[PDB]
């Protein structure tokens, strides 16, 4: 019944590292104890200088072999105990309580709230790497849960910990739950309390802005180096960690016709999606503000009937315009004679049969505008498929990607024209 | 099969990686071979989907154990060879014959140039880490070298390769060397030659020129993660990694007052020293041209003393001056009545709590010369807040090298230093001691 | 289950610790292994600096706390394997198996020979404090036993042997056992075998032999630092490690007639006993063949009357001897004049008392017989000076008239007739059959 | 209840008055925890009362004892201990609480109070260099605020910072007290108190004491040396040494892979070791004067000697250089071509293994050495045809140089020399032993 405790959540500015150590080794001063951080804190956290107290550093250095920053090699023990900084251990066999109740039970995590401002809380989480998203909501099982948001003590033994692939990226209570419920593992919440440190930290206005603030970039950094895109929650809140107005798109130029992110078998990443909804909606509207006729064209139909959305691993929008009203829209004369920056950051350029509509100038996700006429009652292009014009006369109003969007009559026929039957129920999916 | 060619430095957008592959596997259809990266290379390299070529992904991810990020798991042999984009296998039997010279030396690691444009060339190279200095030159027993520069199979034993904490850091020609010559290794630069890719890699302006940003960007990060503040080539072609006049020092807030570099077992970064020297300098411009009478204080006139320079762990610079001479300084005069930025970034600022003069390096890195005023009564320099001595130290004052000028000094300075600190000290430094702050704190 | 390599013995000279502490590593590289150590070890030992292998130095210095140099505090495991050099990890996963044997078993100690030339043995062991003595035999219930000979992996808690008072004492193979077997506590000899190092140590005779004095001095400053005077064997064998002709005796002077060694709760060392007997034997035979009337007088008679031998905690031989005899013997002779060393190096002296005799193991070891000249006065033997003890009184001389025999130290002796009743006159009603320390009123 | 625990280390088992002391605190507070502490059981018998608050710690492995029984802090229950010497006598009331209302209303972490003994405690300085292996001793300066006490003091202090020391009742414990504690930094205050002395004072013959002052005295050269101090000194001066000389071997032995065992131990050359360098330095510079052999200071004496006029202090020899030509004027080095040559006044003279170089030891027994390396002009160059190999005009003519204590010859304009064998600026940049790196790097 031999527990390592393991301290990852502190900052060097402001911390109760040193009380919460002293508590533990009050309770037992062979108690093993270990300090992980990334680079050696300043000011000294000037921690008992006895051989069962460590300080793991994590970061490569010059004059260190590989197994000084790999954590385990610091962990005997068979259970290991992630304390955060302000907790601090009152009553004695606290551990071996929880350690009981692992091995009574069926979850491999267990966890035990710290009675400060905000102790643990259950919660539910789903996490999706093909679509870049994790969703967290109320846990329905409850004092049994996927994670936990909060201060918390949790115990899991060694190997399981160690196994994982990043087990002290910080933000732990982030990092290490997105890690556990993916492997479909569960926390049971206890319901042991930990005391707070009897002089906390982060105590005025000033240190816990500052925290918060470093923490929320240590978050940012950690979801985009997991590829979690998108953080959301029942209720509705989104957190999103990809793409914007004033970034690159998410993946670059296509070789192909075949995304970097489908070799990493994944999706398109949700925020570049976002940007070509919103690009969707907006040249839309500039369309029909002007008085252009449009439809949805291509894999953009083909979403639109399927389940109202773009296809969640295409790359783009394709709309069809008659060639006649082009003349009707400024932007559009514009990207004859060159690439027009509009009042909304759009890029609109003609290079090629089509137009293209670019979220912005850094940002290459893209609406592609094909321009039709009709000679024959047909509809046709002049270079390098045609379509009776009687699919346009009239148009239909089809939901697609947020907006209530115009479409060929009889769509699903025009669909099965352009890629052959059952389209719409068999999907294409990458593999 | 005792060698895996491990390749390393490569760019996704741009390379020939699959004829290296390729070549490779013409020679031997079993050779082990590992690309590492560290995310999916796009586009597809496509190398051959077979047991023995692997590809490396070094990046923690959510869906993968541990092992997956570890590069070792994807050796198996004794020996590995670190091959660079743009090389190529065409003379049969070379990994080979590198085993065999490295067997017979005592070199740990043995080198073959690639006939590339660029091909390996080789060096010396002395790593400080109390100084931040990573020092490169000519090799003088070459072809027993430091380091290379340049295009260079590299074939050492994977428990070596393995055994160090970063070992496939990028650029692996700047990572490799740093930690194997601070080991006390030497890379035998053999006379052996790969040649290179017949569709070489980064072929046009634009796309070397896409490789060289990145690439230098990437060994910034990496000198910086590492602690290396300054690379010199024969003391020459500084290349600076810390701090200047823009930014924070380098290592805050003083608590101690212990800085952060003396718990890391190092000295002052020379980033840093360098800031003070210069500050040094301009303030004593300032103070001569205004008429101000100064004079080398505490660990700076030991300094000067002992090496005519700022003690390398020492983390700012102390001069004395008369209190009487105060108003012949518009800087100074302007900092009794607030903080002044001058025309040259330099911050004057009275300290209230010792009565004394401080000037920072800039507003944002607050290294700095302070001034201490003294005034005479009674043949004795003295100040009201807080050791006092006599007069005639000052009366005249002497030349003295410091920091790259001629300072003023007392005179009798080992006399003034003495009474000071105690006989014997400018002969006997203090160096710093990780194991006894280790016990004090 | 979690277990710590602990090495301890080793030698810094000539030593296979390297091969060790990598042999291990190759079977699980986060294996916690402790190497302890009194000094820094020179030439380097050069481990793997990682964090899971720990040098513990267990000597105290300037610049360290207390727990640095307790061995506790470097395990973290529940379990912990003291491995000796010479050995090698091969098989996967032994150490797996000990503990779930432990587990199993009843034993608190566990062990597994390993393949050098000596393997490890079963023994039984007996620990008597009192007497100074450890006394090994073959195991009547092996593969269970109180002790080791030889070189084992030895598996236990560290909770169990931490809490002994000297856990890594050298040599640990007699410190441990002396300590485990005391506490009544088993081993059990395993039926698995840990490997020998491939380069194992001291290769050479000359590194051998110094290994072995080394060795040899480090176990009898064990022996003598825990207070083992005395090691025999089931052969009969015995190696002391105490008195001699040529030292010192253990004890030194006597304050209010209890010796030191009473109050550590102790009897008389079992070296200063054969000294005292072999003093006695020699002494006798020399009265005998000057033609000097002696008796078994005091504590040496009332020992003789119950069990033939000196009383287990005394420290001296008391003899009564006719005075008018006394120029019969040259030593005794030569006595009176001075201090006289004689054909065995025997010292006979006048005392500085109480006009009597005492004749001295050697010139170093002064274990001794007193010889007390008695003169019938009126047929009641007396003398003229008398110490203040109740045992030192006149008595009638028809109790020598005649002297019977008596086995004493080995050998027959010369007691008083009626000795009972004598013994009862000079200590009182029934004292044979009631023992007690030389003085009660300090320590009973 | 109490606060402090009386702690008795400092006694004589054949002469003590141990149970005085007992006694006399025992009248203040019947109470009071007291423990002696004691390596074996002490004889004569101490006979202390038999009660729960007065108890005997043995501080000696036994094989029927648990570890606990061999700690001192088992036997301490309070918040403070007094440590009190053999000696000393509680007559005033409540002296023990006025030192501990002292040493929290204080910044020192020891308080102290002198026992009116015939040695009463006074006010030390102390600096303890683990590095140079030497403990300074001095007035001090900041009286009554220590670092040491010689003399007979009760000392108070926190029981967890005296039984977190490593060696806490290491005797004397008037030395490795304040070793431990000073090293630390940690301050003692010597207060305004003084305790009684004992009624019949302990150790009162002129015998007794010189048994007393013999067993001390050897408690304490074993101390330092198992605490590796080998030089103790008194306002720089009245020397006193623990480690190695002209009669035994060197401290550090037979070196394996030019990296001495002191380099391991994070510590420099012992000061034994380089005083006899130093002796050995000057003995053979005079012997080579006086015999016309030509010599100068070479490699790292001579970067030694520009940089601060001694040996580097984690050297541990002494290299001159000589002209070849020279060599037949000097006996020893006549003889040494021949064989080992033990000189009239002890030093052994040898030709090397191999390499042509000669070696002058300390002794017979202990091989702290100069080494003299001959040199030739071939052309303008000086040459071994078996060290760097330098134009000879720096040998004309040779300069004067401070060195080790004495004046030594230089190669002129030593400066430039020492850079074309150690590289620029050789001279400014010293690099002190890293054992970190050292430890990456075998
Ligand atoms: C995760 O998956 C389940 C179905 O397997 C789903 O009902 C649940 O809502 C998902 N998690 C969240 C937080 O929505
Ligand atoms: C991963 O788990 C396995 C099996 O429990 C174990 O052998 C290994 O040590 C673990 N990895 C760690 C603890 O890093
Ligand atoms: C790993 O590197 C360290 C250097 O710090 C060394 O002590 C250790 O022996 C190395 N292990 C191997 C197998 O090279
Ligand atoms: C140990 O003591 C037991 C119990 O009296 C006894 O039977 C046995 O003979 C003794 N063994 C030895 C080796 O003395
Ligand atoms: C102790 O060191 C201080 C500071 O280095 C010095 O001023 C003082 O003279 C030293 N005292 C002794 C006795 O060496
Ligand atoms: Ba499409
Ligand atoms: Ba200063
Ligand atoms: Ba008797
Ligand atoms: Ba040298
Ligand atoms: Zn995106
Ligand atoms: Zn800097
Ligand atoms: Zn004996
Ligand atoms: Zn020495």
């Amino acid at each position: 019944p031999r527990v390592t405790v393991l301290v990852r959540e502190f900052e060097a500015f402001d911390n109760a590292v040193p009380e919460l150590v002293d508590s533990f080794l009050q309770q037992d001063p062979a108690q093993p104890v270990v300090v992980a951080a990334d680079t050696l804190p300043y000011p000294p956290l000037a921690l008992p200088r006895i051989p069962n107290v460590r300080l793991a550093l994590l970061q490569p250095a010059l004059d260190r072999p590989a197994a000084a920053s790999r954590p385990e090699t610091y962990v005997a023990t068979e259970f290991v105990a992630l304390v955060p900084d302000g907790a601090r251990a009152e009553a004695p066999g606290l551990l071996e309580r929880m350690v009981e109740a692992l091995r009574a039970g069926s979850a491999r995590l267990v966890a035990a709230p710290v009675a400060t401002a905000n102790p643990a809380r259950c919660l539910a989480l789903n996490v999706s790497l093909r679509e870049w998203t994790a969703r967290y909501g109320a846990a329905p099982a409850a004092p049994r849960c996927d994670a936990l948001d909060g201060d918390a003590v949790v115990l899991l033994r060694a190997r399981d910990l160690f196994n994982l692939s990043a087990p002290l990226a910080r933000p732990v209570g982030t990092s290490l739950f997105l890690q556990t419920a993916l492997r479909g593992w569960a926390v049971q919440l206890l319901d042991l309390t930990f005391a707070a440190a009897r002089q906390p930290p982060l105590a005025t206005a000033h240190a816990r802005w500052k925290a918060e603030r470093e923490g929320r970039a240590r978050r940012a950094a950690l979801l985009r180096a997991l590829g979690i895109r998108l953080v959301s929650w029942e209720g509705g809140r989104l957190e999103w960690f990809g793409c914007n107005k004033e970034t690159t798109r998410c993946f670059g130029t296509v070789v192909g016709d075949t995304p970097a992110y489908l070799y990493e078998e994944r999706w398109t990443p949700p925020c570049c999606l976002r940007a070509l909804r919103e690009t969707a909606r907006y040249v839309v509207g500039v369309l029909e503000a002007a008085g252009v006729r449009y439809w949805l064209e291509g894999g953009s139909l083909l979403g639109a009937a399927r389940h109202g959305d773009i296809i969640p691993w295409d790359y783009d929008v394709d709309l069809g315009i008659y060639l006649e009203d082009v003349g009707n829209c400024e932007q559009l004369r514009g990207a004859e004679a060159g690439s027009v920056v509009d009042e909304r950051g759009f890029v609109w350029e003609k290079a090629g049969d089509f137009f293209r509509v670019q979220y912005s100038e850094s940002n290459h996700l893209h609406v592609d505008l094909w321009p039709f006429y009709p000679r024959n009652g047909v509809m046709t292009k002049d270079t390098w498929v045609e379509f009776p014009e009687h699919f346009l006369q009239p148009l239909v109003p089809l939901p697609f990607a947020g907006f209530v969007a115009q479409a060929p009559n009889n769509y699903r026929r025009f669909l099965e024209l352009k890629f052959g039957p059952g389209v719409i129920e068999n999907p294409q999916y990458p593999n």
